[PDB]
């Protein structure tokens, strides 16, 4: 029994964290065979970022300004290229421990695991999720750049967030390893806007379905309600239009505690328009959104390596 | 900027988690140069664990009734003792892969980096609290125990706990690695109390200092109280007391913020008579105790490594 923010296990994504200095800047970079992935803006000095030109400035650098290290271990870079917002530096030694891995885009309301690094070296696990806005709310002070989440799938390491900054609101956004933001964003230190970050509904619904599994079940109505009248209601909340497939994504969860969707979502309308009225749900006083469905069965089924 | 729940890079300990097989049981083990350390209930059968009489089953066992695998790795057993309510397994190889390592027995208040493995391999990694009660607010399932908790200093694994079962509140209670139940707990599947649990005051306000570095200050008050003073308060509350080395050990934190701790006291005080009203503080509606003044130092520093 139990609930908890759980991330990936970690070790698989260690093994290929490395330091990547050009200049006085140091990022974090990923090595996967024989390239290291990591921000552009690696390249940009005290004055450039306020609006770099990225190609003018990568035409100054050659292989050698790249000091890339693996703990102690310098590697030598044989090429370079800027795909998108990502440098990819051709290092001469593949990595003798790069993991089964996938480059994806995740989509929003998906989660992961970020390994926050600094100088290469990893100092944390935590899991997030990718907002409705193609943000995320992490954790990342300077020299956190580099970082990256990941999902893992039996020993299969699936790449999808790479961080490059912060906002003003003091979330954070990213890019897809190739280097393409989530998001509206470009890599400049400017004001940015993300939009209005909407609640991930299907999230929501599958964290109380946990919650049901796990013994909380005060919440639980003796009303129903249909999909247009909740989305009426989703939409007053800023909460993301519940739709056909995904009841039918919550269909494991439904069936394994015999609560139709309708049934909790006519529960979580109460809850959008009563509040909590100071109770607590599975250790929390606000609605969580930040467990997939995935997530919720993954966990309350134990399910290994991934 | 961002404050996150962060584990610790669990790559050091993954290497470490073997599959112990007994009979039927399957626990999880703890493979730290040629000893296997696990949950001595591995020995129990279906029957055996309402009141197990563990010498009087161990006897029943010989070496070869141990099955234990690293992966596909099967490890011969070479000799098998009990330490308290640890089973230690002699074999015959080394754990290529043991890290520098310590056993420790931490302190309620501490928090700890959990793996959660079944079967030997690891699932997922989350950061909890040994309660002041000593049972700690998991999330584990059937053949989760054995699964470790553990701190990382510099390249050093600290393991500080070992999972054996779930109260019936649904909390969770374990040993240290030595065997000895953090707790009045006992390895039987009988009900047993833990006792009211207290909040870690000395965390929360780590974590109100946490909160004004990350630009909630919102709860910050004109008003200063005194540790007796509020310490009346911390008692209606079933909060720890507030001691004098709790306020030297958020020195570093009252400095770097420059707000005196018993002015950080006196807001604490007013949430606990007032409530939130319905704010936040860092994303949360409650109260947040499993954030230690060391955790917020080195989440608000990054330190790395560890
Ligand atoms: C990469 O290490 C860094 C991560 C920022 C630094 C503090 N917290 C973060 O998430 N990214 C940047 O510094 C980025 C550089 C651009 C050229 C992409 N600028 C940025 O994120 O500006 C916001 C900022 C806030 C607080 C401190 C420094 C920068
Ligand atoms: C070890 O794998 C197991 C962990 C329990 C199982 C479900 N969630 C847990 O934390 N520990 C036990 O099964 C333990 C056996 C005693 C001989 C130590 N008994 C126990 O924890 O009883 C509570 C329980 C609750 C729900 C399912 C099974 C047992």
């Amino acid at each position: 029994s139990g609930f908890r923010k759980m991330a990936f296990p970690s070790g698989k994504v260690e093994g290929c964290m490395v330091q990547v200095t050009c200049g006085t800047t140091t990022l974090n970079g990923l090595w996967l065979d024989d390239v290291v992935y990591c921000p552009r803006h690696v390249i940009c000095t005290s004055e450039d970022m306020l609006n770099p030109n990225y190609e003018d400035l990568l035409i100054r650098k050659s292989n050698h300004n790249f000091l890339v290290q693996a703990g102690n271990v310098q590697l030598r870079v044989i090429g370079h290229s800027m795909q998108n917002c990502v440098l990819k530096l051709k290092v001469d030694t593949a990595n003798p421990k790069t993991p089964k891995y996938k480059f994806v885009r995740i989509q929003p309301g998906q989660t992961f695991s970020v390994l926050a690094c600094y100088n290469g070296s990893p100092s944390g696990v935590y899991q997030c999720a990718m907002r409705p806005n193609f943000t995320i709310k992490g954790s990342f002070l300077n020299g956190s750049c580099g970082s990256v989440g990941f999902n893992i799938d039996y020993d299969c390491v699936s790449f999808c967030y790479m961080h490059h900054m912060e906002l003003p609101t003091g979330v954070h956004a990213g890019t897809d390893l190739e280097g393409n933001f989530y998001g509206p964003f470009v890599d400049r230190q400017t004001a940015q806007a993300a939009g209005t970050d909407t609640t991930i509904t299907v999230n929501v619904l599958a964290w109380l379905y946990a919650a049901v599994i796990n013994g909380d079940r005060w919440f639980l109505n003796r009303f129903t309600t249909t999909l247009n009248d909740f989305n009426l209601v989703a939409m007053k909340y800023n909460y993301e239009p519940l739709t056909q497939d995904h009841v039918d994504i919550l269909g494991p969860l439904s069936a394994q505690t015999g609560i139709a969707v309708l049934d909790m979502c006519a529960s979580l309308k109460e809850l959008l328009q009563n509040g909590m009225n100071g109770r607590t749900i599975l250790g929390s006083a606000l609605l969580e959104d930040e467990f997939t469905p995935f997530d919720v069965v993954r966990q309350c089924s134990g399910v290994t390596f991934q």
